[PDB]
């Protein structure tokens, strides 16, 4: 509830934002970093007051396990039309491509990586959807085929887990987290090749 | 976190042995008995997770604001293996790790009505001692219909709005005797029996 707008005691809106004002252009700016060829039609921000709540939560249990760290990181994640309802009012769901570095939802440090084709499915108008995402990444280690959490920080204490996982700890491109509510779709981008 | 809670002084978890003879042991041990008369409690442990119990109650907030006036907590049975109580009791229970149940209405964790279906060894394997362990979990069995085997979350309440979904699924609605629930904590891991034959 920061740039968020008045939901008239709704608990879910979608706003689209206004082209040339502050937010509308920090997000674009986002993108355009490495997805400047393609065409922004909209972006909207998502109010989802229950997911907010239940990510706030699970932040502030991170800031207190992690001794005070950044756990937080801004990324994209590409989806198909037939998805976005679904991401809108529940988030994203490991249980719902290739899981190369785990069983988890996976996030790109990139849009252009989100943009692909086989993350953001073009629908019958050509229209293609990526959320940018509040992600709580925490302390992560290098993923691997077929995990279902993350692996734990000293295998000595086998449930201390690490928080996500990354195809590249020093230089990363991609996050999967494997738990519910470590993940807040905030803005959704309508786009064009 | 409950004011009955063991003081934990400022750490987030804590198992907690109860004594029989209080009421909180007794009731624990009547609803197990009631189908489990033939195997033997060796103790009943409160499980005190800070972390677990906030994102639950906070998910028990939400479906009694989404519900209007339903029961939406059911107190249930699952069985587990030892070497995932150490998980379970840190972490909750995760659909990801959920065994293939016998009769399958859905993807999900499995919470029985009865202690004897948790009692049946595939559930509450003996470990090296001859210990099985079933947990008492507070279940967010919210508005339920019956499942079925192909479902990776809730159904629909209704087809033309597939986003508005049910809190969890049954084996049977007029008769329920088992629930499957298909989101993180949802379920809250209260109390640890350790029983034998
Ligand atoms: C392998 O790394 C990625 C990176 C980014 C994405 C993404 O944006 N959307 C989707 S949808 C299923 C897989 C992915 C994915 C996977």
């Amino acid at each position: 509830p920061e740039h968020w707008t008045d939901m008239n005691h709704q608990l879910f809106c979608m706003v689209q934002l206004e082209p040339g004002q502050s937010e509308y252009n920090t997000i674009k700016d986002k993108f355009t970093r490495t997805c400047s060829s393609y065409a922004i039609e909209k972006i909207e921000r998502i109010q989802n007051a229950f997911l907010w709540q239940s990510y706030q939560v699970k932040k502030r249990q991170m800031d207190i396990k992690n001794d005070h760290k950044n756990n937080e990181r801004l990324l994209f994640h590409g989806t198909d039309a037939d998805s976005v309802p679904y991401v809108n009012q529940h988030g994203f769901n490991r249980s719902c491509n290739a899981v190369s570095y785990g069983k988890g939802t996976y996030f790109a440090v990139d849009a252009s990586y989100s943009a692909k084709d086989t993350y953001s499915k073009p629908d019958s108008n050509g229209r293609k959807h990526m959320y940018v995402v509040r992600v709580l990444t925490g302390v992560f280690t290098k993923g691997r085929a077929g995990l279902v959490t993350p692996p734990p920080k000293n295998p000595h204490n086998p449930t201390d887990l690490f928080d996500s996982v990354t195809n590249n700890t020093r230089s990363p491109k991609l996050f999967v987290v494997f738990f519910d509510n470590q993940a807040y779709p905030e803005y959704l981008i309508t786009f064009t090749a």
